[PDB]
């Protein structure tokens, strides 16, 4: 509906996190989505525990901690577990730890998650506008990605084999170039203060709408 959305303008996006050498982007992506939803429901913006998912959403959800995982099953874990701690209560260590969940510090819950149709950029656009930030994967395995500083990112060698979880917090257009506003988990010195604008409506560029999902409370 709207031509541009930026969920940061609604106070629904916490600060950019730094995953370090641990391959937990799936966890950062999951919590980012849930953070927006928690804001929408309580009015509170609070960073959720990515480590909680790293240590606790393991084998049963096909997730392998610092060796990767799934935002959808991360959500299921939250549902099954009936909660997730705040990042403050269960801090990010960038490494596998025994599950240390503790209900005393639960900061959010999830009732259901919803996955969008493969490659459908119009459907993702609608979800982003109407539901909130959406968890997606991208193919980030190109020097071009690590090195992005500014502008609308387009990589000719990008494929639809996603390998990095990120968070679509909006969309818009930069002088005729439609993009998806992506929150990364590579710290504030990546791209535009930790964000990247990736080509939108360019044939599911880097698999951005290949595997999208968002939770609900």
């Amino acid at each position: 509906l709207p031509d541009s959305v930026d969920w940061r303008e609604k106070g629904c996006v916490t600060e950019v996190k730094y995953q370090g050498s641990c391959g937990a982007s799936w966890a950062f992506s999951a919590v980012g989505a849930l953070e927006a939803q928690l804001k929408l429901k309580t009015g509170k913006l609070v960073s959720l525990s990515a480590q909680n998912l790293v240590d606790c959403s393991t084998e049963k959800y096909g997730n392998k901690g610092c060796n990767g995982g799934f935002m959808t099953t991360a959500f299921q874990y939250i549902i099954d577990n009936k909660g997730i701690d705040s990042d403050a209560s269960y801090p990010y260590k960038a490494m596998d730890l025994k599950c240390q969940y503790d209900s005393k510090y639960r900061a959010a819950t999830c009732s259901k998650y919803t996955e969008l149709p493969y490659g459908r950029e119009d459907v993702l656009k609608e979800a982003v506008a109407n539901k909130g930030p959406v968890s997606v994967g991208v193919d980030a395995r190109h020097p071009s990605f690590f090195l992005y500083r500014s502008g609308v990112y387009y990589e000719p060698s990008c494929t639809q084999n996603v390998n990095h979880g990120v968070l679509v917090v909006g969309y818009g257009d930069l002088n005729g170039k439609e993009y998806w506003l992506v929150k990364n988990s590579w710290g504030h010195n990546f791209g535009e203060e930790g964000y990247i604008r990736m080509a939108r409506n360019k044939g599911n560029h880097c698999g951005i709408a290949s595997f999208p999902s968002y939770p609900e409370i």
